[PDB]
């Protein structure tokens, strides 16, 4: 029903092993057995580092509480927190992984269909965020997740942002940040609005229209906001129509009151996932397969 944040005892859910780490903490795969209730939830066990100042513990659950209310289906949902000595956050688990490293490991067998689908959901979990007044500041496609090949799930790793009533920007302090999905505005400045994250956007379908490709492969991240200044910009990626590539071009403006809203990116992406033949041309196309609850019925992967 509604989306709530459960507390959990450290007697009701185990973490099995190690997935990643990174300057955030540790994630892991887990187990869930929520106490009295007789059933076994896998999950992903996100425990924080260990910060210089440490938050109150009401201070934290306000902020779980808030994340935990985000419930789309195209967003990775916070569904429990245990506080000890550490903070750990219980995640819905994506069993497939990272969206990057899956169309690295499968890219023979992606068709038009799958990639145009993947860019609607990103956009509609976009789009459910900016409603929230989120803005995400990290999207790019080892951030978006996969639950079934069919279905992707933004997440989080702590750099999105809550914005106020008034606020249609987030200032940054300094740190180290993804300089190649960034736009020019948060390279130069550190400000970050829902249209910047549209720029990453554009980066992010970039990614996935090139098979996992590295953006600006070989060039410094130093060299990155000279090169767009000079109005340069990643290639058009050899499967992508002109229609596709523009809408790309767009979310990649300087003015960022010119890019593309992400209800209209909904829109129009789902125009071409109806018709994905049409605007992405893959060779092969329509004999690809990836693995679906109705191959049985087909009689595929004998
Ligand atoms: C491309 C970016 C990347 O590698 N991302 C990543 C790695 C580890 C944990 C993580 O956070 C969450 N992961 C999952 N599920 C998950 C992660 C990894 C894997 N396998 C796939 C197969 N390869 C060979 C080894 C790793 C399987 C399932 N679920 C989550 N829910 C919330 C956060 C995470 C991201």
């Amino acid at each position: 029903n509604q989306a709530l944040l459960r507390i959990l005892k450290e007697t009701e859910f185990k973490k099995i092993k190690v997935l990643g780490s990174g300057a955030f903490g540790t994630v892991y795969k887990g187990l869930w057995i929520p106490e009295g209730e007789k059933v076994k939830i896998p999950v992903a066990i996100k425990e924080l580092r260990e910060a210089t100042s440490p938050k109150a513990n009401k201070e934290i659950l306000d902020e779980a509480y808030v994340m935990a209310s985000v419930d789309n289906p195209h967003v990775c949902r916070l569904l429990g927190i245990c506080l000890t000595s550490t903070v750990q956050l219980i995640m819905q688990l994506m069993p497939f992984g990272c969206l990057l490293d899956y169309v690295r490991e499968h890219k023979d067998n992606i068709g038009s269909q799958y990639l145009l689908n993947w860019c609607v959901q990103i956009a509609k979990g976009m789009n459910y965020l900016e409603d929230r007044r989120l803005v995400h500041r990290d999207l790019a496609a080892r951030n978006v997740l996969v639950k079934t090949p069919q279905h992707v799930k933004i997440t989080d790793f702590g750099r999105a942002k809550l914005l106020g009533a008034e606020e249609k920007e987030y200032h940054a302090e300094g740190g180290k940040v993804p300089i190649k999905w960034m736009a020019l505005e948060s390279i130069l400045h550190r400000i970050y609005t829902h249209q910047s994250d549209v720029w990453s956007y554009g980066v992010t379908v970039w990614e996935l229209m090139t098979f996992g490709s590295k953006p600006y492969d070989g060039i410094p991240a130093s060299e990155i906001s000279s090169i767009l200044e000079k109005g340069e910009r990643l290639p058009q990626p050899p499967i992508c129509t002109i229609d596709v590539y523009m809408i790309m071009r767009k979310c990649w403006m300087i003015d960022a009151d010119s890019r593309p809203k992400f209800r209209e990116l909904i829109i129009e992406f789902s125009k071409m996932a109806r018709d994905p033949q049409r605007y992405l041309v893959i060779q092969g196309d329509e004999r690809m397969h990836l693995p679906s609850p109705t191959d049985s019925n087909f009689y595929r992967a004998l």
